Protein backbone atom coordinates (compact mmCIF):
# COMPACT_ATOMS: atom_id res chain seq x y z
CA UNK A 1 0.00 0.00 0.00
CA UNK A 2 1.18 3.51 -0.87
CA UNK A 3 0.28 6.50 1.28
CA UNK A 4 1.06 10.18 0.87
CA UNK A 5 1.69 12.47 3.85
CA UNK A 6 1.75 16.26 3.52
CA UNK A 7 1.01 19.51 5.33
CA UNK A 8 -0.97 22.06 3.31
CA UNK A 9 -1.44 25.75 3.96
CA UNK A 10 -4.24 27.74 2.33
CA UNK A 11 -4.68 27.05 -1.41
CA UNK A 12 -2.73 23.76 -1.09
CA UNK A 13 0.61 25.55 -0.72
CA UNK A 14 3.33 23.19 0.51
CA UNK A 15 6.56 25.12 -0.01
CA UNK A 16 8.38 28.28 -0.95
CA UNK A 17 11.97 28.57 -2.19
CA UNK A 18 12.65 24.93 -1.26
CA UNK A 19 11.58 25.50 2.34
CA UNK A 20 8.54 25.32 4.58
CA UNK A 21 8.31 28.78 6.23
CA UNK A 22 6.02 27.82 9.11
CA UNK A 23 6.91 26.00 12.32
CA UNK A 24 4.27 23.65 13.77
CA UNK A 25 5.89 21.23 16.24
CA UNK A 26 2.64 19.28 16.71
CA UNK A 27 2.54 18.54 12.99
CA UNK A 28 6.17 17.39 12.88
CA UNK A 29 5.37 15.05 15.77
CA UNK A 30 2.41 13.70 13.76
CA UNK A 31 4.70 13.23 10.77
CA UNK A 32 7.22 11.29 12.84
CA UNK A 33 4.63 9.03 14.46
CA UNK A 34 3.07 8.16 11.09
CA UNK A 35 6.38 7.54 9.31
CA UNK A 36 8.65 5.90 11.89
CA UNK A 37 9.68 2.34 11.00
CA UNK A 38 8.37 2.70 7.42
CA UNK A 39 10.19 3.46 4.18
CA UNK A 40 9.90 7.06 3.02
CA UNK A 41 10.18 8.12 -0.62
CA UNK A 42 11.10 11.70 -1.48
CA UNK A 43 12.31 13.70 -4.41
CA UNK A 44 15.75 15.21 -4.60
CA UNK A 45 14.58 18.75 -3.82
CA UNK A 46 12.87 17.59 -0.63
CA UNK A 47 16.01 15.64 0.34
CA UNK A 48 17.99 18.87 0.04
CA UNK A 49 15.34 20.76 2.02
CA UNK A 50 15.39 18.30 4.93
CA UNK A 51 19.17 18.25 4.78
CA UNK A 52 19.89 14.95 6.57
CA UNK A 53 18.57 11.36 6.72
CA UNK A 54 15.42 10.81 8.74
CA UNK A 55 16.33 8.35 11.52
CA UNK A 56 14.44 5.11 12.00
CA UNK A 57 13.16 5.04 8.41
CA UNK A 58 14.56 3.71 5.16
CA UNK A 59 15.15 6.90 3.11
CA UNK A 60 14.66 6.49 -0.65
CA UNK A 61 15.50 9.45 -2.91
CA UNK A 62 14.28 9.81 -6.47
CA UNK A 63 16.73 11.48 -8.84
CA UNK A 64 17.64 11.07 -12.49
CA UNK A 65 21.31 11.54 -11.61
CA UNK A 66 23.68 9.38 -9.55
CA UNK A 67 23.40 9.59 -5.80
CA UNK A 68 25.80 11.64 -3.72
CA UNK A 69 25.36 10.12 -0.23
CA UNK A 70 25.44 6.42 0.70
CA UNK A 71 23.47 6.94 3.93
CA UNK A 72 20.28 6.82 1.80
CA UNK A 73 19.06 4.78 -1.16
CA UNK A 74 18.97 6.44 -4.60
CA UNK A 75 16.58 5.32 -7.35
CA UNK A 76 15.85 6.56 -10.85
CA UNK A 77 12.14 5.77 -11.39
CA UNK A 78 8.86 5.32 -9.56
CA UNK A 79 8.85 1.56 -10.09
CA UNK A 80 12.41 1.27 -8.75
CA UNK A 81 11.46 3.34 -5.71
CA UNK A 82 8.58 1.02 -4.90
CA UNK A 83 10.72 -2.09 -5.43
CA UNK A 84 13.45 -0.74 -3.14
CA UNK A 85 10.94 -0.63 -0.28
CA UNK A 86 10.55 -4.38 -0.29
CA UNK A 87 7.53 -6.23 1.05
CA UNK A 88 6.24 -3.82 3.67
CA UNK A 89 2.62 -3.04 4.59
CA UNK A 90 2.82 0.71 3.98
CA UNK A 91 5.12 2.92 1.93
CA UNK A 92 5.11 6.62 2.84
CA UNK A 93 5.59 9.21 0.11
CA UNK A 94 6.78 12.45 1.68
CA UNK A 95 6.92 14.76 -1.34
CA UNK A 96 7.56 17.20 -2.80
CA UNK A 97 5.11 18.50 -5.38
CA UNK A 98 6.42 16.63 -8.41
CA UNK A 99 6.70 13.38 -6.46
CA UNK A 100 3.21 13.71 -4.96
CA UNK A 101 1.81 14.15 -8.50
CA UNK A 102 3.34 10.88 -9.65
CA UNK A 103 2.31 8.79 -6.67
CA UNK A 104 -1.22 10.12 -6.12
CA UNK A 105 -2.83 7.76 -8.69
CA UNK A 106 -1.17 4.81 -6.94
CA UNK A 107 -2.06 5.85 -3.40
CA UNK A 108 -4.70 4.30 -1.16
CA UNK A 109 -4.36 6.71 1.77
CA UNK A 110 -3.64 10.40 2.36
CA UNK A 111 -2.45 11.78 5.69
CA UNK A 112 -3.10 15.52 5.36
CA UNK A 113 -2.56 18.36 7.78
CA UNK A 114 -4.58 21.45 6.89
CA UNK A 115 -2.91 24.53 8.37
CA UNK A 116 -4.86 27.79 8.81
CA UNK A 117 -2.06 29.96 7.43
CA UNK A 118 -1.73 32.06 4.27
CA UNK A 119 1.60 31.30 2.62
CA UNK A 120 3.07 32.71 -0.53
CA UNK A 121 4.37 29.58 -2.17
CA UNK A 122 5.79 28.15 -5.35
CA UNK A 123 4.83 24.49 -4.79
CA UNK A 124 1.37 23.01 -4.34
CA UNK A 125 -0.09 19.66 -3.40
CA UNK A 126 -1.85 18.08 -6.41
CA UNK A 127 -5.45 18.84 -7.11
CA UNK A 128 -7.09 15.61 -6.24
CA UNK A 129 -10.72 14.69 -6.90
CA UNK A 130 -12.73 14.82 -3.64
CA UNK A 131 -15.25 12.20 -4.76
CA UNK A 132 -12.48 9.60 -4.87
CA UNK A 133 -11.66 9.86 -1.14
CA UNK A 134 -13.42 9.10 2.15
CA UNK A 135 -12.46 10.89 5.35
CA UNK A 136 -11.86 8.25 8.03
CA UNK A 137 -10.25 10.45 10.70
CA UNK A 138 -10.14 14.13 11.47
CA UNK A 139 -8.90 16.02 14.51
CA UNK A 140 -8.96 19.81 14.87
CA UNK A 141 -6.59 21.79 17.08
CA UNK A 142 -6.64 25.45 17.98
CA UNK A 143 -3.39 27.40 18.03
CA UNK A 144 -1.49 27.34 21.34
CA UNK A 145 1.78 28.64 22.79
CA UNK A 146 3.80 26.12 20.75
CA UNK A 147 1.78 26.07 17.50
CA UNK A 148 0.98 29.50 16.13
CA UNK A 149 -1.78 28.43 13.70
CA UNK A 150 -4.79 26.17 14.03
CA UNK A 151 -4.55 22.91 12.16
CA UNK A 152 -6.59 19.81 11.27
CA UNK A 153 -5.17 16.29 10.93
CA UNK A 154 -7.12 14.21 8.40
CA UNK A 155 -6.74 10.70 7.03
CA UNK A 156 -8.49 9.86 3.76
CA UNK A 157 -8.82 6.55 2.13
CA UNK A 158 -9.53 5.91 -1.54
CA UNK A 159 -13.14 4.78 -1.92
N1 LIG B 1 4.42 20.73 3.25
C1 LIG B 1 4.81 19.50 2.93
O1 LIG B 1 4.18 18.56 3.32
C2 LIG B 1 5.99 19.26 2.08
C3 LIG B 1 6.46 17.97 1.88
C4 LIG B 1 7.54 17.76 1.06
C5 LIG B 1 8.13 18.83 0.42
N2 LIG B 1 7.65 20.05 0.61
C6 LIG B 1 8.23 21.20 -0.11
O2 LIG B 1 8.14 20.87 -1.50
C7 LIG B 1 9.17 21.57 -2.22
C8 LIG B 1 9.95 20.59 -3.09
O3 LIG B 1 9.04 20.05 -4.08
P1 LIG B 1 9.43 19.98 -5.62
O4 LIG B 1 8.19 19.62 -6.37
O5 LIG B 1 10.20 21.18 -6.00
O6 LIG B 1 10.48 18.79 -5.71
P2 LIG B 1 10.50 17.23 -5.31
O7 LIG B 1 9.28 16.58 -5.77
O8 LIG B 1 10.93 17.11 -3.87
O9 LIG B 1 11.80 16.78 -6.10
C9 LIG B 1 11.77 16.75 -7.54
C10 LIG B 1 13.03 16.04 -8.02
O10 LIG B 1 12.90 14.64 -7.73
C11 LIG B 1 13.43 13.88 -8.80
N3 LIG B 1 12.37 13.08 -9.39
C12 LIG B 1 11.03 13.22 -9.26
N4 LIG B 1 10.39 12.29 -9.91
C13 LIG B 1 11.34 11.50 -10.49
C14 LIG B 1 11.30 10.36 -11.30
N5 LIG B 1 10.12 9.78 -11.69
N6 LIG B 1 12.45 9.82 -11.68
C15 LIG B 1 13.58 10.38 -11.31
N7 LIG B 1 13.74 11.44 -10.55
C16 LIG B 1 12.60 11.99 -10.16
C17 LIG B 1 14.07 14.86 -9.79
O11 LIG B 1 15.42 15.03 -9.35
P3 LIG B 1 16.61 15.34 -10.38
O12 LIG B 1 16.44 16.83 -10.83
O13 LIG B 1 17.84 15.11 -9.60
O14 LIG B 1 16.40 14.28 -11.52
C18 LIG B 1 13.21 16.11 -9.54
O15 LIG B 1 13.87 17.31 -9.94
C19 LIG B 1 10.02 22.30 -1.16
O16 LIG B 1 9.52 23.63 -1.00
C20 LIG B 1 9.70 21.49 0.10
O17 LIG B 1 9.89 22.26 1.26
C21 LIG B 1 6.62 20.29 1.41
N1 LIG C 1 2.34 16.77 8.04
C1 LIG C 1 3.54 16.93 7.46
N2 LIG C 1 4.33 17.85 8.00
C2 LIG C 1 5.54 18.12 7.55
O1 LIG C 1 6.26 18.99 8.06
C3 LIG C 1 5.99 17.33 6.41
N3 LIG C 1 7.21 17.55 5.91
C4 LIG C 1 7.60 16.82 4.90
C5 LIG C 1 8.98 17.03 4.32
N4 LIG C 1 9.87 17.83 5.17
C6 LIG C 1 10.31 17.52 6.45
C7 LIG C 1 11.06 18.41 7.19
C8 LIG C 1 11.49 18.08 8.45
C9 LIG C 1 11.19 16.84 9.03
C10 LIG C 1 11.68 16.51 10.39
O2 LIG C 1 12.53 17.19 10.95
N5 LIG C 1 11.14 15.43 10.98
C11 LIG C 1 11.51 14.92 12.30
C12 LIG C 1 10.65 15.58 13.38
C13 LIG C 1 10.42 14.78 14.66
C14 LIG C 1 9.57 15.61 15.59
O3 LIG C 1 9.52 16.81 15.43
O4 LIG C 1 8.88 15.03 16.58
C15 LIG C 1 11.29 13.43 12.14
O5 LIG C 1 12.10 12.63 12.80
O6 LIG C 1 10.40 13.00 11.44
C16 LIG C 1 10.45 15.94 8.28
C17 LIG C 1 10.01 16.27 7.01
C18 LIG C 1 6.74 15.86 4.37
N6 LIG C 1 5.52 15.63 4.84
C19 LIG C 1 5.10 16.37 5.87
N7 LIG C 1 3.86 16.17 6.43
MN1 LIG D 1 10.69 1.70 -15.99
MN1 LIG E 1 7.42 -8.04 -3.40
MN1 LIG F 1 -3.10 31.31 10.82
Amino acid sequence: MISLIAALAVDRVIGMENAMPWNLPADLAWFKRNTLNKPVIMGRHTWESIGRPLPGRKNIILSSQPGTDDRVTWVKSVDEAIAACGDVPEIMVIGGGRVYEQFLPKAQKLYLTHIDAEVEGDTHFPDYEPDDWESVFSEFHDADAQNSHSYCFEILERR
